[PDB]
């Protein structure tokens, strides 16, 4: 099957070098670095690094031509740029949960700096892991460690902080639908009050506004103090219509139910836009971040399950025929995993809206 490995390594080059290049370019010299467009900057910059190394595989698997070279470093990229790639995926998943966390750890030294010296310091610390493959049973230990180190650890660290996060915004959603709900009752109410005679109906349907009024306010700092501050403000709005329809005032207690609106546009309905909008852009920061995740992981765990089968099964077997003739649609797809990753940040995204926004 040595030709379908052929095919998808020229294939994932011929369509790895434009996208990488583009995303360079275009999340390079556009905007300003930030915190967040880095790590992306980095990562990209690394799948590129790995695309670069392909013709000299394809030409080592065509020809089995010159110098040790053939079997002494380019077989160390693909082990350079998955330790890189997974150090800097666990390290976007980390800050993504440190937003949510604790503010202590949020504006200690939240800059830009820290941000490029954290991405050398993952570098440095994916090159450590680099010298064992390039230099020199074991293949006992090596194995291992690389599964260990690259696989198991870090996929935990991302599960963790991705479920955390997706019980965090789990939560607030109810907690809006319940405002939302508030505020459809007191919209109603408000609505029924004014086509509605007699003293009676003006009362039960302010009865059910004071009750949402409270509630709405229950739910949950200047920002905090505004928001009920204008809740006070409604729910004295409400008694004064109320003591108003107590005495048999029908049209005063419309005008002061009417006079509600105001107050209401006023006060609440900034809180509910922005309420609003941080809730659905999070969900897209989030779902690119876990879908890149995914991919990468289900892109390389074939890599590891034949290692492990490798590792485990003794030689001067057919079995063992059987997985070195996979071995290289194995890393096939492996290296395939660099092409692909550049096209899911379109798929999940004027150029800019496409590629910048998708990062922010």
């Amino acid at each position: 099957p040595v030709i379908l490995s052929m095919v998808i390594l020229s294939l994932t080059f011929l369509l790895g070098l434009p996208g990488n290049g583009l995303v360079l370019w275009v999340a390079g010299l556009k905007m300003q670095r930030t915190v967040n467009t880095i790590w992306f900057l980095h990562l990209t910059l690394a799948d590129l690094l790995c695309c670069l190394s392909l013709p000299f595989s394809l030409a080592h698997l065509a020809l089995q031509p010159y110098g040790r070279f053939l079997c002494k470093l380019i077989p160390s990229i693909i082990v350079l740029n998955m330790f890189a790639s997974v150090f800097l995926l666990t390290a976007i998943s980390l800050d993504r949960c440190l937003v949510v966390f604790k503010p202590i750890w949020c504006q200690n030294h939240r800059n830009v700096g820290m941000a490029c010296s954290i991405c050398g310091c993952i570098w440095v610390v994916a090159f450590v892991m680099c010298i064992p493959v390039f230099v020199y049973t074991p293949l006992v230990a090596i194995t291992i460690t690389r599964l260990v180190v690259g696989f198991l650890l870090p996929s935990v660290i991302m599960i963790a902080c991705y479920s955390f996060i997706v019980f965090r915004m789990q939560r607030a959603r109810r907690q809006l639908a319940d405002l939302e709900d508030n505020w459809e009752t007191l919209n109603d109410n408000l609505k029924v009050i004014e086509k509605a005679d007699n003293a009676a109906q003006v009362k039960d349907a302010l009865t059910k506004m004071r009750a949402a009024a409270l509630d709405a306010q229950k739910a949950t700092s200047p920002e905090m103090k505004d928001f009920r501050h204008g809740f006070d403000i409604l729910v004295g709005q409400i008694d004064d219509a109320l003591k108003l329809a107590n005495e048999g005032k029908v049209k005063e207690a419309q005008a002061a139910a009417e006079q509600l609106k105001t107050t209401r546009n006023a006060y609440i309905q900034k809180y509910l836009e922005r309420a609003r909008s941080t809730l659905k852009s999070q969900s897209k920061t989030f779902r690119v971040a876990v879908v890149v995740v995914a991919v990468f992981l289900v892109c390389w765990t074939p890599y590891h399950i034949f290692g492990v089968l490798s590792l485990l099964t003794d030689p001067e077997t057919p079995l063992g025929k059987t997985l070195m003739s996979w071995d290289h649609v194995c890393i096939a797809l492996a290296s395939a995993n660099s092409c692909f990753n550049p096209f899911l940040y379109a798929l999940l995204g004027s150029i800019q809206g496409i590629l910048e926004a998708a990062f922010s």
